[PDB]
């Protein structure tokens, strides 16, 4: 079986976080991050991987992955995938990319699927600091397999990227 036992809407890093460090300029380790290792709770042979979703406009790339924007002069660099941070799929695109290939729970055991959202700033253009508004970042749902199902479980989980400030 599965159900959703995460929170539908979900913050990326701490409010109004202060970073200090050519362009383009990347900074961030897992400060801007969101990271919940008990989204959706499965059990009884239930398979189960994910999709994430960026929705910010593409402005560019480096070393094969998507440069996010926010304003002209600060971008992203995004990753989203299983819980533990290093497991982060590179983001690019905007439509839907699978970041986790999957994993089955025991047929006779329960265990729960998590995930994890990561970025890094970048700096597009310079002006001294750089401040970011709350943004919506995009999101990550659940995707069954070998045959498990959905139902009528929430599947989908939203990402907002919390105000920050740049610091040259
Ligand atoms: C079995 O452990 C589970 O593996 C899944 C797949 O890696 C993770 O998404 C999930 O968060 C983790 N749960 C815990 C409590 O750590």
């Amino acid at each position: 079986a599965v159900s959703f036992i995460g929170s539908t809407e979900n913050d990326v890093g701490p409010s109004l976080g202060s970073y200090s460090r050519n362009l383009p300029f990347v900074y961030t380790r897992n400060k801007i991050g969101y990271q919940n290792a008990n989204v959706w709770h499965i059990s009884k042979g239930f398979c189960v991987g994910l999709d994430g979703k960026v929705d910010l406009p593409v402005v560019g790339s480096l070393d094969g992955q998507s440069i996010y924007g926010l304003t002209e002069e600060v971008g992203l660099l995004i990753w989203m995938g299983d819980t533990k941070y290093s497991r982060g799929t590179a983001m690019s695109g905007n439509s839907w990319e699978n970041v986790f290939s999957g994993w089955c729970v025991g047929a006779n055991t329960a265990s729960t699927q998590g995930l994890s959202v990561r970025v890094t700033p970048v700096i597009l253009k310079r002006n001294a600091r750089y401040s970011v508004q709350k943004t919506s970042i995009g999101s990550i749902r659940m995707r069954p397999y070998n045959g498990s199902s959905a139902g009528s479980v929430q599947t989908t989980v939203n990402f907002s990227l919390n105000p920050f400030t740049l610091n040259d």
